[PDB]
């Protein structure tokens, strides 16, 4: 099972517990952006960020009140019609919102039982994507597959380091291709234990594709209320990649020396195959736009795997 | 039965009829589509070898000082980024794509590959979160025939076409309508089934290496490559790989039969074989500009992972 998150007074989480932290549901959230549950029907603000006020501008009561209707006019009937009661957790809506305080924000949405769950992060506003498509499809083997994957995301990202990190039958990770800055260690080659990535992680990450750590000294930000009002429950956050990390996790990256981090699955035949894993030696938020592109890069990557291993087997 | 290509009709090759169809060499007609400008280059010296006749009112230069001049004269920035990008030996399939600011013709698209020792250049003008929200949802299609419909009705808003359809082929290359989205009035192709021959062999084979063609006026003359033949072989220059391509005369001729202006199809390729098609139809000519033709590449991608995961879920 899972042990009670913290909050609800469950046992701090130690080396002889990983496989039973319950990272879906930390009740906190990254500080580079802000997040709103709300009720399906109504469009009722029920949790909110407690830096919300910062990125919309809104003195802290007027949101936990107010309606999305009257909150996003133009945005509360696409979200009706784009995520219809029963959808998964894994179906995102996104736009781009002009907000008068922040320039504009990204905003993505997705569903969870009777609650939407609505992500802000500033954002801004070319062919590096069609030609990395097309250099991915010739790449004649999945040796250089692995390598042209991720010089391509490393020139794409700016990334320190970017690794293609391949799970064996019995989950022992091993990085097989390496991009990185002149004067870093070299990963590639080495193979690391199971339990650096536990049991539940590596289900979360089948379902949902892609997450990061923005800044690995940030503290989290609580959702208040903590519980869901609906339930008297967790609100459950795996689903939303503003979700605040496992401390377990951040003391391994700063235990590293990484800054920055951020990982997209490789999804084969319904299992976790690999994961395209980011490292840089300073914070740094990469923009909703730029994670767009890595999240088709995961898709493309997911099809050319199965296509090279086919041609192997 | 399959049979070898018959030489092109330049060659001397013969005209092409319902009997001896599969054997059209629709790789190698020679010519393009006047919407855009296509010039073939020496792949180490950049030496500008063939050029299609309207390449002057595309670029604003006259042949002879085209022809005159090497790509590191005329493409200085984009010369050494082809060179890295297309190394010799890399695959016909393989594209490099940019965007250029010309003087006489505002933004154009370069697309590249590499044939060989020849570079082909081509050139067409060029022009928010639509393609992310149709990527998930694609992926949350419970079953096939859903994820037939939500990918033909996206193509659709889109695109704006007034037929998108997809066609799946069957083991003995006889096809069948499996969805559509269409246009108020336009009488349905769901459920109906097309023989083999209606896609020729050699064509199926084509469209398994190059993902997508189109045809943007089915009554626009092609426009001749000059000259016809590659002057490094006195051989046809391979157009398999070039968008601009001209279409076959048979299928412009099954098209205006149809009432149809323009054409564009992007290929589903699963386990190595060509599994549908996702064709669109519009009554009168369109030209979808090239980034737009980027998204189609991409769901044509999804697509392909879609199908095979969809169909997994299928014993
Ligand atoms: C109590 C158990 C421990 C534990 C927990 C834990 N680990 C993760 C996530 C990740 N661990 C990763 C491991 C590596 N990254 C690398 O670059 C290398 C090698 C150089 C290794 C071994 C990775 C990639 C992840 C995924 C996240 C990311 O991309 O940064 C989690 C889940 C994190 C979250 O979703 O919040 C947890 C709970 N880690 C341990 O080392 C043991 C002691
Ligand atoms: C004697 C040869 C004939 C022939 C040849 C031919 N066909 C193509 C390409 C296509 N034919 C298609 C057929 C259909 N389109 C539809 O919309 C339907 C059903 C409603 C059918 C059956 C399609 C979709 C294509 C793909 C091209 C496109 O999407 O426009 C070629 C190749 C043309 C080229 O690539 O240059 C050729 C040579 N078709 C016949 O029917 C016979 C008479």
């Amino acid at each position: 099972p899972f042990f009670p998150p913290l909050y609800l007074g469950g046992p701090e989480i130690t080396t002889e517990n990983c496989e039973r932290e319950p990272i879906h549901i930390p009740g906190s959230i990254q500080p580079h952006g802000a997040l709103l549950t709300a009720d399906g029907h109504s469009g009722e603000v029920l949790q909110m960020s407690l830096n919300a006020a910062t990125f919309l501008g809104q003195e802290p009561t007027v949101l936990r009140g107010q309606t999305l209707a009257a909150l996003l006019p133009e945005q509360w009937p696409a979200l009706q019609a784009a995520l219809p009661p029963g959808c998964p957790d894994a179906l995102q809506y996104r736009a781009t919102l002009d907000w008068p305080a922040a320039g504009h924000l990204s905003l993505t949405v997705h569903r969870v039982g009777e609650l939407l769950i609505l992500e802000f992060e500033p954002t801004e506003a070319p062919h590096a994507l069609r030609n990395a498509m097309f250099a991915l499809e010739s790449a004649p083997n999945l040796r250089a597959l692995a390598e042209v994957a991720t010089q391509t995301v490393r020139e794409l990202t700016g990334f320190d380091r970017v690794m293609l990190y391949k799970f064996a039958p019995d989950a022992t990770g091993e990085v097989i291709a390496e991009a990185r800055r002149e004067g870093l260690h070299a990963f590639l080659g080495h193979r690391f234990p199971a339990s650096d990535i536990p049991a539940q992680a590596r289900a979360l990450y089948t379902r949902h594709l892609l997450r990061l750590t923005a800044d690995t000294r940030a503290a989290a930000v609580p959702l208040d209320p903590v519980l869901n009002p609906q339930t008297n429950a967790p609100t459950p956050l795996g689903g939303a990649v503003l979700r605040a990390t496992s401390p377990m996790h951040m003391q391994y990256l700063r235990n590293m020396g990484v800054g920055s981090s951020l990982s997209v699955s490789v999804v084969v035949g319904g299992q976790l195959w690999g994961l395209i894993a980011c490292h840089h030696q300073t914070p740094y938020v990469l923009p909703p736009d730029l994670r767009t592109t890595l999240e088709y890069l995961g898709r493309l990557l997911s099809l050319q795997v199965q296509v090279k291993e086919a041609l192997e087997h």
